[PDB]
């Protein structure tokens, strides 16, 4: 039949266990696997990683298994891997990433309706609040329409047409020790003017974390980078953004507190470099395209005053943004939040901006003030551009989402002489059921963040709170715990994830009911918000108190919402009890410690 | 004619403790034929008396007699002090020290107010603060204000030998009791005896080094045996009710608070019941009519049982503080000025709030403990102008602490929103360092600022912070002081250069690098420095000429020079015949720069 996705894997010594998850999550894959093939090449593996590979072949008749040498210096496995492909897309898996269970159904069904020769599906990240928060924001059909920007974040873990890259004849470059090779592939598929969208509502790849330092291969790289774009892109906006985003990113931004965490003599060779490659590749009118700080950086860059840049770095040290929970609630079926954060130094003392004359100054030495521009130090223009926006987390997925419907309001308060702070608030709510995609995330604990952006600082950090926060609810067969972890930092816990609701919700202990008649212990919940109709099968352990190693009576119990009140109904069935008996709910796999105790 | 006798018990000592403990008295500025050494080992298992014989050896005023195992050190006081012919006794630990100029400033101040026991300053290894409210200034008639003088109650004073044995005030030879000091010093004051406080100085140093209490049954069982006797010796009124006032807050009330998230349930149980049992056999109702809100509040659960409100109250509670803010610090003529901020928080995150109904400030409770409780005990509007707001001050080296005086501070109640208050604070201050530099070893230490915030039954003393990278160095009257973020992110004062260079601190101006032409002086003028009058700190320099690896330094007699609100470091090089290009490695009270300062000579 027609292979609609190929998976191209390219391994060397690769681990065992990363490679048993990376194969369970092509097996969990919803589309049907004759419609897919499975193209790994082995680099000459040290280890015994192709004697697995093809024990992994046996029971798959859609995998292939190629083993090849060590690369003879000028060949790359991902391109050998395409030269053999058959499928429609083509899928770059790294051999220690993992794929989510309905990406190939749900990316393939996207791409075809809108003919799309590259599909960039939203990417998770181990590690931080984000990755791609302005481009995986929302489906896009004709990406290509923005520009180049549509590509980025450029990781090679896209679906590309293969008939696009055939055409085009778009491979990797074949050099050994190249830095940033997917960049190169990315933009030489826009280039030859690949239609590409953009898949938000569904994480597709998960870039697992596992784990250059040569300044001057380091800045070889990015020369060599630099010169791709003045050579090859050709429109004038895309060439632009590139030549921004890329001087921001890498060149500038090597000016800020990296002065503060590196030698004086890596700092001379690298600043060398910079103001180097500064003044050949970039244009002056890119100046044009930064914020007020990165003008600042690309001025005295290019007058060759790192004393002033390293001065600047420790004046602007540990500037951030962090949100203090003001309430947390649950009301109906979403759980609420309003915050409040303001720019400090390390969650201290207040960030101040100052007023002299109308304009609004960043605050300075007068010794730096003299050497820069005048309107590269006023933030005039840029006080009506704050971003206050809330974010979640799940633990297990690392996926991260932006939570919509939000209400921010960001001022800027006068609060002694001519000295104004920046202060935000903001009001949001959770719907859980917006970031359950797929089943394994119905049990999961989630982690709350805010990111707060301003006069070009981006402070995207954890929701916190200093006071004890638990907060229990039981919302149409869901249980809910918002709560202070022991970071300080807040956390829901949906599905019993890491909390029991039982032991976190009380137990009004002197209102257990005991039918003996019918068997039935009632077991009412304290402190609870209960919507909608709930019935959660659990169990529960009876042991004769006095007894020391008494083995536990397991019965069956329930936990029961409804009419907005929260009980555990534990049934004794047939055992036949006399006397006092400890009694451990298991709900959800979690026991509570309330030490209850009932007399049969 | 001896001044001074000094009583010693000794069990089991550490070798390294012990002979620290030798030292402290050997350089007292008294003369050593005015004090004595009396040790009195309490049957040493070890070779602890072998060590005290040694000692014996050299010293001729120093006497040791091994005694009976007895277990606590009460027995040995007692026989010391029976042994004593010095007209003032000072209870010395094996464990502890004692500063230079004690034995002087004490037995003056005792004897020119003709007084039974000198309170000193004592000065602990941790905490930001030991005798706040006492140890404030001095007071030659202390006694005036009642048994609250003798407070803290350790027996490291100065007692008159002469009415000890008059009034047959003694410890406790029995079985081992807790707070016996309370006993010893109490009895002292129910004899009318003449308290004099000296807290200009520190006097003694309780170490922190590294036992039976931790039994609960054996902990209350101890609590009741001294408020039985407080009721049953204490004559005074006003004195009882301080007594009881201060031990029923701090030791019965004391484990009503956060101590319930300490612990499990059933030691809780225990300890309550312990509480409760006492709350209504020993303390009468009149004496929680002297105690905050937040404690009537305790105080109420504690008699009606309610320990489940009591755990609840613990939980809303938690994390109440107040840390102070840096929002400006400089030099000024020969100080150091702080502008400091704060305001009540959980835990330097959000904000503390009380809420106004109709026209009083209230506790925020929730409303089924509420309503258990009268409505006068959750009603802050009283005490709302009762917040206090200080600096204070910290030596590294010698542990002791001190508050800043001449400090200017207001505390708002201010209404952040809806009928939300919050409590926020602002405090400007100054340091002359001048006023904590009592020893020679003094001079050259680091010190730590901390700031002291009370208010609604809270106290919240913790050291003062800032965010933003803070380095600011000063060169006066022959000191030099950089303020500073440590590495802590707290701010220090660093004084004679123990931490910091002041010539890194303050930058080179190495554009304006002076060689003379026929003198060969090498004149280094620093930077970003605060100079206010003369200065002159003898230091020396480093020379390595320029290119050769492993060449021998060249060592040379350097000096930082304060004059005309200017700094500078004069390299004398002289007799050196020197040429070329050499490295410059300044190095003033032992702290080299690292400015990569080369010369051409
Ligand atoms: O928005 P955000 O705040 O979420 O930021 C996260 C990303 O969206 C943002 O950093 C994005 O603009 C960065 O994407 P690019 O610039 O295309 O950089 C491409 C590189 O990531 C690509 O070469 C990587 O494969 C290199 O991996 P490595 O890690 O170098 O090792
Ligand atoms: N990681 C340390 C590197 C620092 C470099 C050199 C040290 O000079 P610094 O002043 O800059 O650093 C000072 C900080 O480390 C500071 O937090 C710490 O060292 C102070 O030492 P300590 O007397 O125990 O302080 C104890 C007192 O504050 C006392 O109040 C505490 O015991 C209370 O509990
Ligand atoms: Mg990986
Ligand atoms: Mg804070």
């Amino acid at each position: 039949k027609d292979i609609k996705i190929s998976v191209v894997v390219p391994t060397y010594n690769t681990e065992l266990e990363g490679l048993k998850n990376l194969m369970a999550s092509i097996d969990k894959q919803t589309m049907n696997p004759d419609e897919y093939e499975l193209v790994f090449v082995d680099d000459g593996s040290t280890t015994d990683t192709y004697e697995r590979l093809q024990e992994f072949a046996e029971t798959r008749p859609n995998m292939t298994v190629k083993q090849i040498e060590n690369s003879g210096w000028g060949s790359r496995p991902r391109n050998i891997a395409t030269k053999m492909a058959k499928g429609e897309y083509i899928l770059y898996l790294d051999h220690d990433d993992t794929v989510f269970p309905e990406t190939f159904e749900r990316v393939y069904n996207f791409g075809k309706e809108n003919n799309l020769d590259v599909v960039s599906g939203k990417e998770v990240r181990t590690n931080g609040w984000s990755w791609g928060w302005k481009q995986f924001s929302e489906n896009n059909p004709h990406a290509e329409e923005m520009g180049i920007e549509c590509l980025l974040p450029m990781t090679p873990h896209k679906f590309y047409k293969r008939e696009f890259l055939l055409e085009n004849d778009i491979t990797f470059d074949d050099g050994a020790r190249v830095l940033w090779e997917d960049v190169y592939f990315n933009s030489k598929a826009f280039i030859h003017g690949a239609k590409v969208g953009i898949l938000a509502d569904y994480p597709t790849y998960y870039w697992i974390a596992t784990g250059g330092r040569d300044p001057h291969e380091k800045w070889n790289q990015i020369n060599k980078l630099f010169n791709f774009f003045k050579d090859n892109i050709k429109e004038q906006r895309d060439l632009d953004f590139m030549l921004t985003h890329w001087y921001r990113s890498r060149v500038l931004g090597i000016l800020g507190q990296w002065l503060l965490k590196n030698n004086n003599e890596r700092i001379d060779i690298e600043f060398n470099y910079a103001k180097k490659l500064a003044e050949e590749l970039i244009p002056a009118y890119i100046s044009e395209n930064l914020d007020k700080n990165n003008q600042v950086k690309d001025y005295l860059l290019r007058q060759g005053d790192l004393d002033s840049l390293k001065k600047l770095a420790q004046i602007d040290a540990g500037i951030t943004a962090l949100s203090y929970v003001e309430d947390a609630y649950f009301k109906e079926d979403k759980l609420f939040f309003k915050t409040s954060t303001k720019m400090t130094y390390e969650d201290k003392e207040d960030f101040f901006i100052e007023k002299t004359a109308d304009r609004m100054e960043r605050i300075l030495p007068e010794e730096i003030k003299s050497k820069l521009p005048k309107e590269f130090f006023d933030y005039s223009d840029d006080l009506a551009e704050f971003t206050y926006e809330p974010s979640i987390k799940g633990r297990n997925s690392r996926a991260t989402w932006k939570i919509d419907g939000s209400t921010s309001n960001v001022e800027v308060v006068n609060k002694k002489a001519n000295l104004y702070k920046i202060e935000g608030e903001m009001s949001f709510s959770v719907q859980i059921n917006d970031y359950i995609l797929d089943a394994a995330d119905k049990k999961q604990p989630w982690d709350i963040a805010t990111r707060f952006t301003g006069l070009g600082y981006t402070s995207h950090r954890a929701l916190t709170i200093g006071k004890i926060l638990i907060k229990t609810a039981l919302i149409n067969n869901k249980t809910m715990i918002v709560y202070k972890n022991a970071s300080g930092l807040i956390s829901l816990d949906v599905g019993s994830s890491v909390r029991s609701i039982v032991e976190d919700s009380g137990v009004k202990r002197e209102q257990i009911l005991i039918d003996k008649t019918s068997g039935k212990v009632t077991i009412p919940l304290n402190e609870i918000h209960v919507f909608g109709e709930s019935l959660i099968e659990g169990n529960a352990e009876l042991k004769p108190v006095g007894i020391s190693d008494a083995d536990p009576i397991n019965v069956k119990a329930k936990l029961i919402g409804e009419a907005n009140k929260a009980r555990v109904e534990v049934l004794l069935g047939d055992e036949k009890l006399s006397g006092e008996y400890h009694l451990v709910t298991n709900i959800q796999g979690k026991k509570d410690k309330q030490q209850i105790k009932i007399t049969l």
